């Protein structure tokens, strides 16, 4: 049994030792509980995207920028791998716990969740769970948590706040952008998963997404990191049996396809969980079967729309 | 002063360290020889395949993955280089011991064959041996070697089985897939050597290849993988003095270029033998003269028949 | 605070554990002085030049090279980021320090610059400084420095000669290649301070750049390896604010635009700090406005000249 929990508080760790580097800052509060802030009050950096996406992903999954370019324009990419999806993209990555304590709301990733078990049905149909007495949070969010909050994730954790750990970071920040394009593999899981198929028969996934640039503010910026995977997130995948249902897993089949993510966010009252997760999806999969080996290919990029979706100015 | 077997098995320490992690299983047989399953009756992961090839190279190439896209399709590549390209490619990676014990047969690659010496005279072109006490092969095999076949590669390599490792996947493996298209550089290596340019002034190369998609059992597999370099592998290369000859190096200057390998060994009856054995190659090389300055290039990229041979299916 | 020479030390230091994996020679001198060969006498190694080009940053970036294809000839890229783009470009990596030692003439680039001062205008500009008691120099030099070099060395950066470090290439050599193209960050970086924008305004940068074939001498390799980065380098900028004249930044904007850089290195009789400042930049760039949240697109990228600097021959 792998603990996604132990193996993210390692770089966690990791994180701490290079705190200035990474240009982020934590704090210990009155109950002990860690608190790292990646980009509320500090700048981040792409290595502190990197550990933060690692992070949500359980430290199950390899995580790395290229630069590369798109019509010739020069962008940071994510390029990432993982042998454990189901764990590391449903059971650790997605944001399946809605952070609301009084005033203060957060989307919440990561490690904690498997310990939490929010949400619950996710646990049951990956069939896995950890249990470890550190919990790793990380928080989509423009403002710090403070020490009721972290009690409230550590009760529900089953854990003492002295050993929970949060990395936070807003929508726009370079660390928001780089967690976010680090979910290219996870879009796919989940729209999987969304539209029946057991994640258990995945096998493996690799994934690429160019990095958003950081725009004016977080509305925003959540339109154009979601952008990114829906019109230039590419995916493999392996997987023991297909499915012909798999035909519907690119975003191009979505009756929402051809609108700026920030369009879809805004008609949801800006809140991201009354957002339909049907939305949700990669731009491009490849889905090799072991079963037939055959591999199915479904989807197309759009550089067109990403160049609108990242307020691209040429000359 | 470099141990090929000495630094491989440091690599090996680490797979052990992370077994569940990299979804591998070993065991100790009962004279202590140590067999890792890096994908008979496990699944594997593009980590394992990773470490499986840098342990292939000896400890001497730098081997990584990115995702990238031919056609726009997505795929995972290894992308790779090493600065000892006649130890690593040719003292060890290539698959050049055929293990043969009773009715247990595997190819045999990896450091190993730097203590066996096999075959003999490789190890005096590249005037290279290794010396060491502990020595690491890698079994491409659908089965796991026995207490017996250990111990006859200890024989031979002079260790005692307390002191052997063996990586062992099929050919139809993550594994599997990973580790032969990480056989890119040495496939140029392998090829220069065949035309009758010495591998001594070879100075360094560096290559890409995408990995094949798992097909549907090992003599398929067989054929994607090979045909991952054939078709779509490139390899830059440095040399002391360019030779003309060096213009022969790329797959299609063989008189039998131009289909899946798979459909190639069809043709040839499952003969080894009946197939022009400079097919074997890399698709593209350009290759830096450090005489004269220039960089040749030669060869060309087929992303046609690697899909056919990929078995890939597009809407 | 971040001390360039400390963080580098370090990196240097594990460059003298694989001498003979990385190809590079060291001598300690009479005086205590390190210096370490990466490419004079020695062959050196694509590892070599990575963390050449990792100390030249001071520890600040992230440095890989990937393979891949530049009109389908394979190339080996760097790859590379930072968030400290001036202290690690400017105040670090910029080759701001000419030696002349007698007879000795050297580039000195690298963390030693940031305790000499050199120059002091540059230290003025990003606010920077270090307080390290180890100094660690990276000469472009076609003779090692002896043991008067880095006395002189030491004393103009107030440490003792046996805490001194120096890495130690010529332009044509693989080290001299890579540490090259790694400066394709910096060359944006400079241009813009060129330009009189403030690099205090710079918030990161990611860029990629072909690695040069090496060239028959040090003269045409001069030529080579800066057209990588005037012609074919790309790079992703974030800045707090945006102006308009960054619109000046790329080498297409330059009187001098569209010959190999071999004909401009004459004009200057073979002397690089006699080379016109403003010719020196990067081929496209696209900056991230924080304030506007818009990106910028500048320059464009030219393989057909490129092909002619790096002596291609095609078939
Ligand atoms: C790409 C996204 N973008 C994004 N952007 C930013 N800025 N930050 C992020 O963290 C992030 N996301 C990461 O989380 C990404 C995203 C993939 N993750 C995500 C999405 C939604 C949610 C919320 C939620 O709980 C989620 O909707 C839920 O887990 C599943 O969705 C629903 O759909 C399903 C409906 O059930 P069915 O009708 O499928 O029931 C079937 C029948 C099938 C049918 O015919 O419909 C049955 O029971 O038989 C249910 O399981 C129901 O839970 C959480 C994470």
């Amino acid at each position: 049994m792998l603990s996604v929990n132990e193996i993210a508080a390692e770089i966690v760790e990791d994180m701490l030792d290079y705190e200035e580097e990474l240009r982020i800052e934590s704090k210990k509060l009155e109950n002990g509980a860690i608190v790292v802030d990646c980009g509320v009050n500090v700048p981040g950096s792409y290595d502190a995207g990197i550990m933060y996406t690692q992070v949500c992903m359980g430290g199950l999954a390899d995580v790395d920028i290229v630069v590369d370019t798109i019509n010739d324009v020069p962008f940071a990419f994510v390029t990432e791998y993982t042998d454990h999806p189901a764990i590391a993209c449903l059971g650790s990555q997605k944001a399946g716990w809605q952070i609301k304590v009084d005033k203060y709301f957060a989307m919440g990733s990561g490690p904690a969740r498997a310990l939490a078990l929010k949400p619950k049905k996710t646990y049951e149909r990956i069939e896995y769970e950890d249990d470890a007495d550190v919990a790793v949070i990380a928080l989509e969010a423009n403002q710090l948590p403070d020490e009721k909050v972290m009690e409230f994730i550590a009760k529900e954790c089953d854990v003492d706040p002295e050993n929970v750990y949060a990395l936070v970071a807003p929508t726009a920040s370079i660390v928001g952008s780089v967690q976010i394009s680090g979910r290219i593999v996870q879009t796919a899981i989940f729209k999987m998963n969304e539209i029946g198929y057991d994640p258990k028969l995945i096998v493996s996934g690799a994934g690429r997404c160019p990095i958003s640039p950081i725009l004016e503010n977080d509305l925003k910026a959540m339109g154009s990191t979601n952008d990114s995977m829906m019109y230039y997130g590419s995916v493999f995948l392996t997987v023991k049996k297909y499915d012909e249902i798999l035909k519907n897993v690119p975003s191009c089949t979505s009756r929402d396809y051809g609108k700026p993510f920030y369009e879809i966010f805004k008609a949801a009252n800006y809140d991201f969980y009354k957002i339909d997760p049907n939305l949700f999806a990669p731009a491009q999969i490849a889905v090799n079967d072991l079963e037939t080996g055959k591999t199915y290919v479904h989807g197309k990029l759009n550089a067109e729309v990403l160049f609108q979706s990242y307020q691209i100015v040429l000359e």
